[PDB]
């Protein structure tokens, strides 16, 4: 029987107790990264993260900081395969710029051959290290071109732009390259991008955000959910029908959250948490395993929310092998209005609840996740027990998938100095803690768990945090971005691999 | 009876002998800018010179600098007011960044408010201290979209999207605006942005250039001319047509150099000084007074120049109302082959010159203009003359035009101090010896020439410089850009303007 702690102290850093022989022979262990944070701009095109960080600097993080050159994996690639190397790490989770490869944007517009032998390389010594690729086909930089010509995924013609790029990339590189992720975090583009326009490409309704250059928060992010699954849907198609002979696998990625009753006596916030799991997982899994969406979202939504015809129906039912499931943390629920008339509307009051890491009678949920120094009623505590929650909640629910968890991690300050940045033991703590869960959940309930790949490699540019927080594993000085040296957690995964 | 000096020492900074008295009294005295060197990317979308400085840093400068913040005149337009309300200045010339009031690109996508917000704030602010706006309606900075769409002015395509442009421009500020200038330095992106590769958007045949992503240096140079003029003289239909109520006037902006024989005895050296004037100025200068290219240009280019229809022919032929003339250098000529078929051919390879700052018998033309520190046999020299010889030579040569001089200036290392970059005496020198040729050349040729504007306002991004140089007459500190202080330079011009 397998005793996991929710709370501290953890005991989980010991590799006595907890190490990679814990979980089944054949399991993944690597970590992960994505292409506009680490490679920087050179030798690639433009795509809309350097448009908004660029045109809204305040949004890129509060020290203006951007992926123009980050840690230079453009030029440092090799020193990310020695990082793996030395952890003895066996999968690796990074994402192909499409701008490196198709400038572009359209592919009948010219490849980048520079840009696919930047891939080349890269894939070529992974697997010469043992390093098994899982690549993420779009982690949010789309071509500022597309986003110019015709609103990126606001529009279906994203969608053949999607579909041709991804050939490219199978083409290219799926003789070497066996997992692949079409989509990062179906959730994020339509709520940040397009709902509060924290992220690119900064679309809202006016009052929502005065700078937005254009939107409806109400609206658009459904519109760009529904395209981003017929994108996703087209491209498995395309790899399951022209691609089957590489004898590989694809899914898209999720962000997973649990959620918990702010009171969970009370009717209202327990259904406010059935209400949240229904807008935030099943926006995208209900049409993944059944082609439709949530009834609750279709009931409350209503004219705004697309339909799928049969055909799309079909198309997006079933369209993976895989699912890849980032997980951080879990939020409390309770019951809150949707003022649909209102102008600044946004589609996440849909789910009518509104989220806290502090429950009714004042608990908060576990350990810190992340400092707010502007507002502390704002920070972010995690609850490693979600991990489990959730896998259990996949494979009851949604048809007992094939899972990889393909993000896992937290941040520290960037105020820290480097001496206090190495000694990460908080990262130690979140990373344990959460793979103790995730073994019991493996053990306990036969979940699909196939490998994990913690967030980040590398100290890298933080969508809206610039370089004022660190995720790595592996510390990377600003002033010269060379080297990449194992922080404490970093040391503690590499003997929780190899015991 | 006027004498101006050619050689060091001057004594053209004493204005008790040089002064703005000296000129007409309406003549216009003041500095310029351009919009992707002061700005910022805060604001407005993103455009090739952005695209080119990220994708190929090592040519945006040797320091990798860029136009993303630069000296922010986003923020700081009131300051750069100041310094013109400072000089008792009676014009300035900036340029619209097209990506700031249509980032799209093409003029139904939308206008961006606040962009234009920003033009109406600034030409008002200029107007309330009586100073003349001359707006330039394209330095360089063509939207990153239209690039990737078709090549921006490759293809036939950008003349539409120019005029959409351009009209907006006349519609929004043309009540207030009186002076524009179309297309920044003809010569430039032809040579450099599709010839050697050396600006944006950095395209070269393979063996020219092997970073370039694409090109044809013998081929698109002539098509990118060619439509250059055809959008130049369609935006100046426009605006003779449809704007003749606002009471202005429109022209191009040509580079002007002059040039002089290597041997000036030598009929071969002679021959390639007149083929570069052909070349140099008539490429633009030939179809702006006669509708078509140099008969030189079409013996030599043969198939490689375009032709322009008897429509385009009488479109482009005396599509202005006055030239802005920018000089800064003269070179002397001799002959070098052509060899077309080389694979390395470049368009500048076709006027069958090479251009030099020394002559036959050693003699360098003047002093010293720009060192080169990795070669110093490519150090540049100016030559104060040539200001008469090339004003002489519009004048006689092509139909007597109204003129303004758009940029004059020179630079001063960024590897100077404070104190050191402060004493710019060697600005004030290159300032009063060419204006002096001015005057000299107004009074006694009596060229049309009607205002001057030095080259800069105050120190920016220099393409393909970064800030490892200094054009400014006002000093702008990189680590706080805030201020804007009168240099030596500003202060002599602005005793020089109100003696
Ligand atoms: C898995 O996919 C199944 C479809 O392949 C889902 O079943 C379908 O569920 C829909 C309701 O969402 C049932 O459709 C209703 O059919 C009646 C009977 O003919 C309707 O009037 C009803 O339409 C009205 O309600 C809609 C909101 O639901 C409004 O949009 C519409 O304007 C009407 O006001 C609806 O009819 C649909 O109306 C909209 C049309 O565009 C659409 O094509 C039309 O079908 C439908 O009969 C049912 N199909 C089958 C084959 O059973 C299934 O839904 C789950 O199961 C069903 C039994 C219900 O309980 C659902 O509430 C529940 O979600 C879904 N499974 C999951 C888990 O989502
Ligand atoms: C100002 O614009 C005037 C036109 O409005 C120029 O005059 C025209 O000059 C052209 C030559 O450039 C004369 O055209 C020739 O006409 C004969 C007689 O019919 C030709 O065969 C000759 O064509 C051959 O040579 C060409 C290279 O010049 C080749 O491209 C072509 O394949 C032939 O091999 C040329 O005919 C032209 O051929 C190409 C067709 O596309 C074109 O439409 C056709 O005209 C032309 O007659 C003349 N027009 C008039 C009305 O005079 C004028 O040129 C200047 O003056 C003329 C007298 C010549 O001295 C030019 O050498 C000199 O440039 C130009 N002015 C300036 C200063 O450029
Ligand atoms: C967890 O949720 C539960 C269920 O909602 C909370 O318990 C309820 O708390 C209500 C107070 O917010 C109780 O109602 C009140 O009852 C007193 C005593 O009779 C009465 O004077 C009140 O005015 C009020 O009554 C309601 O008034 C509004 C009417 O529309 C409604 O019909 C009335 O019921 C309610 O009795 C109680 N329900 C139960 C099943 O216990 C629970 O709140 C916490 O515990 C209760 C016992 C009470 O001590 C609250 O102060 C305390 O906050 C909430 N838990 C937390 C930690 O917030
Ligand atoms: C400015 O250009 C002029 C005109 O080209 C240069 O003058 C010419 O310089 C040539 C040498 O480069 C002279 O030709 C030579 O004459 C000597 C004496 O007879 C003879 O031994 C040579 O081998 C050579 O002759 C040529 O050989 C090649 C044949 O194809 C051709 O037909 C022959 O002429 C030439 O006479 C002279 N022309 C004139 C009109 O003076 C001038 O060069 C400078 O001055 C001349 C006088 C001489 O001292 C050169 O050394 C000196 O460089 C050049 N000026 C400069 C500063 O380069
Ligand atoms: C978001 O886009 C929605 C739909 O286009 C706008 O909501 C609509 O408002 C128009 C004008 O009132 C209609 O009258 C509709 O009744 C209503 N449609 C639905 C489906 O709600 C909404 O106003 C606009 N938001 C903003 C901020 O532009
Ligand atoms: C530049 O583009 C020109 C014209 O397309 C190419 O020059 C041509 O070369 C092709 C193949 O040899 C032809 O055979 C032509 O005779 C010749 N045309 C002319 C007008 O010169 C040139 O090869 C190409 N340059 C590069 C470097 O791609
Ligand atoms: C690894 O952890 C298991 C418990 O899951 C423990 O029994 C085993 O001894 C540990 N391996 C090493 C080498 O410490
Ligand atoms: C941040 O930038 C936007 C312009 O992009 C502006 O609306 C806002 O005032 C700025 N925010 C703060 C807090 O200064
Ligand atoms: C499969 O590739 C073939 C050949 O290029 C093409 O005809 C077919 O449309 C492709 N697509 C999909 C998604 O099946
Ligand atoms: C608009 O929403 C903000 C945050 O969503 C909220 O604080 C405010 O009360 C709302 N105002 C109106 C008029 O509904
Ligand atoms: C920076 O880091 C690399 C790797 O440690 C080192 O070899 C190089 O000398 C350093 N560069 C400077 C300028 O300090
Ligand atoms: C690498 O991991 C393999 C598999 O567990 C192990 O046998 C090998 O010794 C490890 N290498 C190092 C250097 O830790
Ligand atoms: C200006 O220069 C002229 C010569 O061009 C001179 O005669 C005049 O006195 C000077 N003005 C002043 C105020 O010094
Ligand atoms: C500069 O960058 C280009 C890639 O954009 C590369 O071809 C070249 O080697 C670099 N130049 C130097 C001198 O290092
Ligand atoms: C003039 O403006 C009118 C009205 O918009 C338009 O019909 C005409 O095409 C325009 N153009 C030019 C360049 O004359
Ligand atoms: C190619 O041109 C370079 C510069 O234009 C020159 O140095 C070289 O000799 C040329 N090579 C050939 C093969 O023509
Ligand atoms: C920078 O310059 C401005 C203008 O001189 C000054 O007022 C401000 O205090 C300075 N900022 C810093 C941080 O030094
Ligand atoms: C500004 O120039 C005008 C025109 O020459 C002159 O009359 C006025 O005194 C000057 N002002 C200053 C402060 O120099
Ligand atoms: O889920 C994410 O979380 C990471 C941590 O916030 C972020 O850096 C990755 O780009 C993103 O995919
Ligand atoms: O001619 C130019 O020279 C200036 C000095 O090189 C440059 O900064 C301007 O952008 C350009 O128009
Ligand atoms: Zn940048």
């Amino acid at each position: 029987e397998i005793t996991c702690q929710e709370n501290l102290p953890f005991t989980c850093g010991n590799t006595d107790a907890l190490n990679s022989s814990s979980f089944s022979s054949d399991f993944i262990f690597g970590v992960a990264s994505s292409a506009y944070q680490i490679e920087g701009t050179i030798g690639r095109g433009l795509n809309i993260w350097d448009g908004f960080t660029h045109r809204y600097p305040n949004k890129s993080g509060p020290d203006h900081g951007n992926g123009d050159t980050t840690c230079d994996s453009f030029s440092y690639w090799q020193k990310d395969i020695d990082v793996l190397d030395e952890l003895n790490a066996t999968g690796y989770r990074f994402s192909i710029a499409w701008s490196r490869i198709i400038p572009r944007g359209k592919r009948s517009r010219g490849v980048n051959e520079k840009g696919i032998d930047y891939y080349h390389g890269l894939i070529s010594g992974l697997i010469k290290k043992g390093i098994t690729p899982f690549v993420t086909l779009f982690h949010w930089d789309l071509p500022q071109t597309l986003q110019d010509e015709y609103e990126g995924f606001l529009d279906p013609q994203i969608i053949d732009d999607f579909k041709d790029y991804a050939d490219l990339c199978f083409e290219e590189f799926g003789d070497s390259v066996k997992y692949w992720l079409t989509i990062n975090q179906l959730y994020s583009v339509p709520t940040r991008g397009y709902g509060s326009a924290l992220d690119a490409p900064g679309r809202c309704s006016p009052t929502v955000d005065p700078s937005c250059y254009a939107g409806n928060s109400s609206t658009e992010p459904y519109i760009v959910a529904h395209h981003q699954l017929l994108a996703h849907a087209k491209v498995v198609d395309l790899y399951r029908k022209n691609y089957t002979h590489q004898g590989g696998k694809i899914g898209p990625t999720m962000i997973t959250r649990w959620f918990l009753p702010y009171n969970d006596t009370d009717r209202h916030s327990i259904a406010a948490t059935e209400r949240m799991k229904e807008f935030f997982l099943g926006w995208f899994m209900g049409p993944l395993t059944n082609g439709t969406y949530p009834q609750i979202m279709i009931d409350t939504v209503g004219e705004r929310l697309p339909s799928f015809s049969p055909e799309e129906s079909n198309l997006v039912k079933g369209s993976y092998d895989f699912l890849g499931l980032n997980y951080y943390f879990t939020q409390y629920a309770q019951p809150s209005p949707n003022p649909v008339n209102s102008t600044n509307h946004t589609a996440m009051m849909d789910a009518g609840a509104k989220l806290t890491y502090i429950n009714a009678s004042g608990h908060y949920i576990g350990p810190l996740f992340e400092k707010d120094k502007a507002d502390s009623t704002d920070n972010i505590y995690y609850y490693p027990k979600g991990i489990y929650s959730v896998m259990d909640y996949f494979k009851n629910k949604y048809y007992n998938p094939l899972i990889y968890v393909t993000e896992n991690g937290i941040s520290t300050p960037g105020d820290e100095n480097r001496n206090q940045s190495m000694l990460d033991y908080t990262r130690i703590d979140y990373l344990c803690s959460h793979l103790c869960f995730l073994n019991k959940v493996i053990k306990e309930k036969d979940v699909n768990v196939k490998g994990y790949l913690a967030w980040a490699l590398g100290d890298n540019y933080e969508f809206n945090k610039g370089f004022t927080v660190r995720f790595g594993l592996s510390y990377i000085d600003w002033n010269n971005v060379t080297d990449r040296d194992l922080k404490k957690s970093g040391q503690w995964y590499q003997s929780f691999i190899s015991p």
